[PDB]
C-alpha cells in the first residue's frame, strides 16, 4: 500500500453564467471525494488535497471537473492517468474548454 496525495488543483479557462466548478477524485475504484464548489469563477484554484493510503502504482487516478447547478451537474472534462511513484505535475484538458492543472505525489 502506498500514499497518494493529490493537490494544487486549479483550472484556467472554465466556460463563461460563469462556471461553478468542482473536482471529483477517484483512485482506481475508490471515490476519494470532491472539492468544494468554487462559485462564479472561470479560473478557480482549490485548497483541497486528497490522500488515499491504499494506493498502488498503476492505479488509475481519475479526475472529473464538473459545473454545479441546481438540478443536474454538467461534466466538463475527465482525465485518467496511471500513477507512478514520485511527484508529478500534470495538465488535464477539458473537452468543454479549459485546463485543469494538478500535482500528485505517490510515496512509500
Amino acid at each position: 500500500h502506498m500514499q497518494l496525495r493529490l493537490y494544487n488543483l486549479r483550472v484556467r479557462g472554465l466556460p463563461s453564467g460563469i462556471t461553478d466548478g468542482y473536482v471529483k477524485v477517484f483512485c482506481g475504484s475508490a471515490n476519494l471525494g470532491e472539492t468544494s464548489v468554487n462559485h462564479n469563477n472561470a479560473n478557480p484554484w482549490w485548497t483541497e488535497e486528497f490522500s488515499h493510503f491504499k494506493a498502488q502504482e498503476n492505479d488509475i487516478l481519475r479526475l472529473e471537473v464538473h459545473d454545479e447547478d441546481t438540478f443536474f451537474d454538467d461534466l466538463l472534462g475527465v482525465c485518467q492517468r496511471q500513477i507512478k511513484v514520485g511527484t508529478h505535475e500534470h495538465d488535464c484538458y477539458l473537452k468543454e474548454g479549459g485546463t485543469l492543472h494538478y500535482m500528485y505525489t505517490l510515496s512509500v
